[PDB]
C-alpha cells in the first residue's frame, strides 16, 4: 500500500482486509507473501579475488604479454633432459610479473564495500507480529513479515518494515530518523492521516520507517510496505541503478592500453613487410623472438607499480590534511574537481550558534511605530556575555517586554545546556538553535538571580530554572514544516500574579507567528497589531535577515487567552496552528551562525582555480543569499536573480530550465534531499566532475551520482560509506585542499606516466632497427623487464615527489578530454624515442664495429649473414658485451631523461636538476643496481652481460648524455615559438 499517510485508520484496514484486534489470518500471509514477497533487500550480487584475477587477464595487453610468454615457451625446446641449468628465465620472469601485476588492481586496490551492502545494517532481524493464529505478540524473522500484517514496536525496537501507524498507546511516541535525516533529536509521531498524497517524509507523522528506532514510547500499526518498497528500500533501488563511471586516467590509459596493441600487431606485420639447406622450423622460431622482444619494449610493465605508489603516498598525505579518500583512483578525480556543493551549517559554518540581537516594541501612537533593540554579546554557549543597548550594557530585567521575551525563550524551549568538566567548556544539548536560547536567557538574567557565587556546572542552566519555576509546562505543540512554529501550554504556580488565564507560549519563524497575531505588548500593556506596526517589524527581520549580519530570526509571541484545556484535540497536528491564533507579538531574537573563519579565503581560492562552489540550504533564500555574499560566493553587490533558488521554484521549472539553470547556479536555498541527485545529474549533462557534500541515507544516492561524494566525520554510517572521501573536521576548506592535492599529485602523474613511456617508444624503435637492419638484437626482454621495472621504477616513483607550481591553483580545472601525450608533445617524445631507438643501437654494434677488445669488423655485413652456414666472408654474435653497450646506454640515457621531466617546459637551467631531492637520490640507487648484476656473478650470467671497461663506459656517456641537450632545445622552443 503506496499512500497510507494520507489514508484514514480505518481505510487502511478496509484496504488488507484485516482486523486490529485480531490480525492476518495464516492463509493471508501465503497470498501477500507470494503477491509482495520477502521483507527483505536483495541479496549481495557476489565477487571473489578468484573471478577478480581472472577479470584482470581478459585485458588487452595483459593479454600480449601473455601471449609473449607463450611463445617465449614454444622458442627454446621439448620436454626433460638434463642440465644446461641457465635458461627458461624470460618465460617465468614475465608470468611472475604479471601474476604480480594483477594482484596488486586488488588487495591494494580496494574494490570492497559497497552503501548498497550497508543498507543490510539497518534492516532488522527480529519483529514484532500479531496474526489470528495466536493471540500474543509472536516475535517473527523480520525477513517474514507482510504488508497488511498488525505489529507493534516499543522504545528501543528498530521499526522492521515501513508501517501506518494505528494507535499509540504509551503517553506519546517518539522516533529517531537519524538513519536517514542525521538529526540525533527525536520526532512525535500521531495517527491522523496526513492527507497530502504527495507529502515528503518530513510530513509523514503517522509513519514508521523501516530501518528507524522509536527513541520512546510504544504502538501498534499496520505494515503499508516491505522490501524494496519501502523508503529506505526505495534509496537501495536508485542506488543500485547507478552507473558508475570510471576515472579520467582510467579512461584516457584504457584507450592507451587499445592503441598499444593495434601498434603492436602493426609493427609485426612492418616488420614482415621488409623481410640454402636445412628446413622451415628455425625460420618460423626467429621472427618469435623479436615478436617477443617488441611485446617487453613497448609494455610499461612498471606503470601499475608506480602509479598504485604515488596513490597510496597520496592518501596518507591528504589524511594528515583531514581528508579521508577512501576510493584509491579517487585521487587522480580529486584533481580534475570542477564544481563543489556544500551544505552550509556544520561545514561552511561551525554550527555554534547564538543571539546577538533582539528588539520588543518601545511605543505604538498611530502612526509611530518605535522600536526597543538590544544587542548581546558573546559566541560561545557560555553563560558569558551581555546586553547593550545603544551600544552600553543594560540590565535586562528592566525592561518589560525583556522579560516576556526570556520567559517564552525558556518555558518555549526543548534544550538546555551543561558544563563539561573534561573539555572545561559548556555543551549543547538539544537543537542549536533552542541552545541559543537557552544560552540568552542566561545572559539577559531578567530577575537578578545571584548568579556569580554558584559555580560552572550550576549556573549553567540558572536563570532557565528559576523561570520554570513561575510557570508550569503542561502540554506542548511540536514545530512542523507545515505553520513553521512550536508552542507550550503553561499555568501559574506560586504566589505569582497570573490568572483567569493560562498561556501559550509560541515561537517559531518570523513570516508565520506574526501574521497570527492580532495584538502587540507594548511594555506590560497591548495594542491592537496595525499595518504600520506590522510593516516597521518585518523591515527589521529583513534588515537583519538580509544585512550583513546574515541573521535567523524568531519571532516570539503569546496567546495570552488560551483555549479551555478541554477544547484541543492533541493528537491532530493539523489543528495545532488554530490553538496557536490570535496571539500577541512580544518580540523577535535573532541569532548566527558563524561562517568557518577558514572558509572566506577557501572560497576565493575556488574563484582563481576556476572551480564553481554551489551552497545548498535551509536559510530562506533571503538568508540564503546573505551568507554567500559574505563567504564570497556572490560579490558585495552584484546580480544574483537567476544564480540562486529554493525547493519549490527549482520545482516549477521544466526540465530544460532546471538544467540550464545549474550551470549558472550557486545557492539552493530549502531543498529537498531528492533535489541533490537531480542537481548531480544535471551537472554532468555538461561534463561537470562534481563534489557533493551531504549525509544521512537520504543523500546517499547523491553521493553515489557525484564524481566526488563527500561526507562527514560526525556522518552517519552508511553516508559515509556512500561517499569517495570524508571530512574528519567536518571543514568545508578540508575539501578544497584536497582538490588541490589531487591537482598536485595528478600534474606530477602525467609526467612520470610520460617518462616510463618515453623509454617503450625507445625501447621499440632499437628493436626495430636490429631487425630491420638485420642485426644481432641489442637488447632482450630479461634486460628490458629490470629496466622498465627497476631501473625506471625508482626514478619515476621519485618524480612523484615533485614540488608543485606556484600558480597550482590559478588556473582553471583540468578537462577529462585533455590528452596526456598531443601537439608538440607527441613530436617531442617521438624524437626522444627516435633518438634512444638509434643511441642503445649505435653504441651496441660499435662494439662489433669500432671496439679495440671487441672483433671490431666495420661494415662486415652484419645485415647480410647471422646464419653462419656459409661462413665465406670469413659465436661471438651471442657474446655479452655488446649487449651491455645498449644496456648501458639506456639506463644512463633514462636518468638523463628522468631529469628532463622534472618540469615540462622549463630548462634545466631554470629548472635545476637538484631541486628534487629525491630524483637525485633514485638515480645514484639505480646506477648501483645497474653496477651490481654485473659484478655480483649469478646475475652478470642470468642478464647475459659483462662489466664494461673504462674505455666502455665514457663511449656511453658520449652518446648518452647528448639527449639532455636535445631536450632543452624542444623546451625553449615550446617556449618561445608555440605561445599565444
Ligand atoms: N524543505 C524545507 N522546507 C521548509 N523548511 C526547511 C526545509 N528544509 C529545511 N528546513 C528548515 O531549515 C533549517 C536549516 O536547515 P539547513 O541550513 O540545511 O541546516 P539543517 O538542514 O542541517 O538544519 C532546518 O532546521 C529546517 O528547520
Ligand atoms: C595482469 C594485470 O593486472 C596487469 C598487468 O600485468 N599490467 C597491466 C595490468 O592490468 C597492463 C595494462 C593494462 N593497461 C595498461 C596501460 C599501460 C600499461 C600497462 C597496462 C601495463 C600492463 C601490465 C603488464 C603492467
Ligand atoms: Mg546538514
Amino acid at each position: 500500500m503506496e499512500a497510507a499517510h494520507s489514508k484514514s485508520t480505518e481505510e487502511c484496514l478496509a484496504y488488507f482486509g484485516v482486523s486490529e484486534t485480531t490480525g492476518l489470518t495464516p492463509d493471508q500471509v501465503k497470498r501477500h507473501l507470494e503477491k509482495y514477497g520477502h521483507n527483505e533487500l536483495p541479496a549481495e550480487e557476489g565477487k571473489s579475488l578468484w573471478e577478480l584475477v581472472i577479470e584482470q587477464f581478459e585485458d588487452l595487453l595483459v593479454r600480449i604479454l601473455l601471449l609473449a610468454a607463450c611463445i617465449s615457451f614454444v622458442l627454446a625446446w621439448f620436454e626433460e633432459g638434463e642440465e644446461t641449468i641457465t635458461a627458461f628465465v624470460e618465460p617465468f620472469v614475465i608470468l611472475l610479473i604479471l601474476i604480480a601485476n594483477a594482484i596488486v588492481g586488488v588487495w591494494q586496490e580496494r574494490n570492497a564495500e559497497n552503501a548498497i551492502e550497508a543498507l543490510k545494517e539497518y534492516e532488522p532481524e527480529m519483529g514484532k507480529v500479531y496474526r489470528a493464529d495466536r493471540k500474543s505478540v509472536q516475535r517473527i524473522k523480520a525477513r517474514d513479515i507482510v504488508p497488511g500484517d498488525i505489529v507493534e514496536v516499543a522504545v528501543g525496537d528498530k521499526v522492521p518494515a515501513d508501517i501506518r501507524i494505528l494507535s499509540i498507546k504509551s503517553t506519546t511516541l517518539r522516533v529517531d530518523q537519524s538513519i536517514l535525516t542525521g538529526e540525533s533529536v527525536s520526532v512525535i509521531k500521531h495517527t491522523e492521516p496526513v492527507p497530502d498524497p504527495r507529502a515528503v517524509n518530513q510530513d509523514k507523522k503517522n509513519m514508521l520507517f523501516s530501518g528507524t528506532n522509536i527513541a520512546a514510547g510504544k504502538a501498534l500499526g499496520i505494515v503499508a510496505t516491505t522490501g524494496v518498497s519501502t523508503e529506505i528500500g526505495k534509496i537501495r533501488d536508485q542506488m543500485a541503478a547507478t552507473e558508475q563511471d570510471k576515472t579520467p586516467l582510467q579512461q584516457k590509459l584504457d584507450e592507451f592500453g587499445e592503441q598499444l596493441s593495434k601498434v603492436i600487431s602493426l609493427i609485426c606485420v612492418a616488420v614482415w613487410l621488409i623481410n640454402h639447406g636445412g628446413s622451415w622450423i628455425r625460420g618460423a622460431i626467429y621472427y618469435f623472438k623479436i615478436a617477443v622482444a617488441l611485446a617487453v619494449a613497448a609494455i610499461p610493465e612498471g606503470l601499475p607499480a608506480v602509479i598504485t605508489t604515488c596513490l597510496a603516498l597520496g592518501t596518507r598525505r591528504m589524511a594528515k590534511k583531514n581528508a579521508i579518500v577512501r576510493s584509491l583512483p579517487s585521487v587522480e578525480t580529486l584533481g580534475c574537481t570542477s564544481v563543489i556543493c556544500s551544505d552550509k551549517t556544520g561545514t561552511l559554518t561551525t554550527n555554534q550558534m547564538s543571539v546577538c540581537k533582539m528588539f520588543i516594541i518601545d511605543k505604538v501612537d498611530g502612526d509611530f511605530c518605535s522600536l526597543n533593540e538590544f544587542s548581546i554579546t558573546g559566541s560561545t554557549y557560555a553563560p558569558e556575555g551581555e546586553v547593550l543597548k545603544n551600544d552600553k550594557p543594560i540590565r535586562s530585567g528592566q525592561f518589560d517586554g525583556l522579560v516576556e521575551l526570556a520567559t517564552i525563550c525558556a518555558l518555549c524551549n526543548d534544550s538546555s545546556l551543561d558544563f563539561n568538566e573534561t573539555k572545561g567548556v559548556y555543551e549543547k544539548v538539544g537543537e542549536a538553535t533552542e541552545t541559543a536560547l537557552t544560552t540568552l536567557v542566561e545572559k539577559m538574567n531578567v530577575f537578578n538571580t545571584e548568579v556569580r557565587n554558584l559555580s560552572k556546572v550550576e549556573r549553567a542552566n540558572a536563570c532557565n530554572s528559576v523561570i520554570r519555576q513561575l510557570m508550569k509546562k503542561e502540554f506542548t505543540l511540536e514545530f512542523s514544516r507545515d505553520r513553521k512554529s512550536m508552542s507550550v501550554y503553561c499555568s501559574p504556580a506560586k504566589s505569582s500574579r497570573a490568572a483567569v488565564g493560562n498561556k501559550m507560549f509560541v515561537k517559531g519563524a518570523p513570516e508565520g507567528v506574526i501574521d497570527r497575531c492580532n495584538y502587540v505588548r507594548v511594555g506590560t500593556t497591548r495594542v491592537p497589531m496595525t499595518g504600520p506596526v506590522k510593516e516597521k517589524i518585518l523591515s527589521v527581520i529583513k534588515e537583519w535577515g538580509t544585512g550583513r549580519d546574515t541573521l535567523r530570526c524568531l519571532a516570539l509571541a503569546t496567546r495570552d487567552t488560551p483555549p479551555k484545556r478541554e477544547e484541543m484535540v492533541l493528537d491532530d497536528s493539523s489543528r495545532f496552528m488554530e490553538y496557536e491564533t490570535d496571539l500577541t507579538f512580544v518580540g523577535v531574537v535573532g541569532m548566527l551562525d558563524p561562517p568557518r573563519k577558514e572558509v572566506m579565503g577557501s572560497i576565493q581560492l575556488c574563484r582563481d582555480a576556476g572551480i564553481r562552489v554551489i551552497m545548498i540550504t535551509g536559510d530562506n533564500k533571503g538568508t540564503a543569499i546573505a551568507i554567500c555574499r559574505r563567504i564570497g560566493i556572490f560579490g558585495e553587490n552584484e546580480e544574483v536573480a537567476d544564480r540562486a533558488y529554493t525547493g519549490r521554484e527549482f520545482d516549477d521549472l521544466p526540465l530544460a530550465e532546471q538544467r540550464e539553470a545549474c550551470r549558472r547556479a550557486c545557492c539552493f536555498a530549502r531543498v529537498e534531499p531528492s533535489h541533490k541527485s537531480k542537481i548531480v545529474e544535471y551537472l554532468q549533462s555538461y561534463d561537470e566532475i562534481t563534489a557533493m557534500t551531504g549525509d544521512g541515507v537520504n543523500d546517499a544516492p547523491a553521493l553515489k551520482k557525484a564524481e566526488i561524494g563527500i561526507a562527514m566525520g560526525s556522518g552517519t554510517a552508511v553516508a559515509k560509506t556512500a561517499s569517495e572521501m570524508v571530512l574528519a573536521d567536518d571543514n568545508f576548506s578540508t575539501i578544497v585542499a584536497a582538490v588541490e592535492e589531487g591537482r598536485a599529485i595528478y600534474n606530477n602523474m602525467k609526467q612520470f606516466i610520460r617518462y616510463l613511456i618515453s623509454s617503450n617508444v625507445g625501447e621499440v624503435v632499437c628493436i626495430f632497427l636490429t631487425a630491420a637492419l638485420g642485426l644481432p638484437e641489442a637488447l632482450i626482454p630479461v634486460q628490458l623487464l629490470w629496466v622498465n621495472l627497476v631501473t625506471d621504477g625508482l626514478p619515476a616513483t621519485a618524480l612523484g615527489f615533485n614540488p608543485p607550481d606556484l600558480d597550482i591553483m590559478d588556473r582553471p580545472p583540468r578537462s577529462p578530454k585533455e590528452p596526456l601525450i598531443s601537439g608538440w608533445l607527441f613530436f617531442r617524445y617521438m624524437a626522444i624515442g627516435g633518438y634512444v631507438g638509434a643511441a642503445t643501437v649505435g653504441a651496441a654494434a660499435w662494439w662489433f664495429m669500432y671496439a679495440e677488445d671487441g672483433p671490431g669488423v666495420t661494415y662486415h655485413q652484419l645485415t647480410h649473414f647471422m646464419q653462419c652456414t656459409e661462413d665465406h666472408p670469413h659465436e661471438i654474435f651471442e657474446a655479452p658485451e655488446p649487449m651491455t653497450m645498449a644496456l648501458s646506454v639506456l639506463v644512463t640515457i633514462e636518468m638523463c631523461n628522468a631529469l628532463n621531466s622534472l618540469s615540462e617546459n622549463q630548462s634545466l637551467m631554470r629548472m635545476p636538476p637538484w631541486v628534487n631531492i629525491w630524483l637525485l637520490g633514485s638515480i645514484c640507487l639505480s646506477m648501483s643496481l645497474h653496477f651490481l648484476i654485473l659484478y655480483v656473478d649469478p646475475l652478470p650470467m642470468i642478464f647475459k652481460l659483462k662489466a664494461l671497461d673504462l674505455t666502455q663506459w665514457l663511449m656511453v656517456l658520449k652518446i648518452s648524455l647528448p639527449v639532455i641537450g636535445l631536450d632543452e632545445i624542444l623546451k625553449f622552443i615550446a617556449r618561445n615559438y608555440l605561445e599565444g
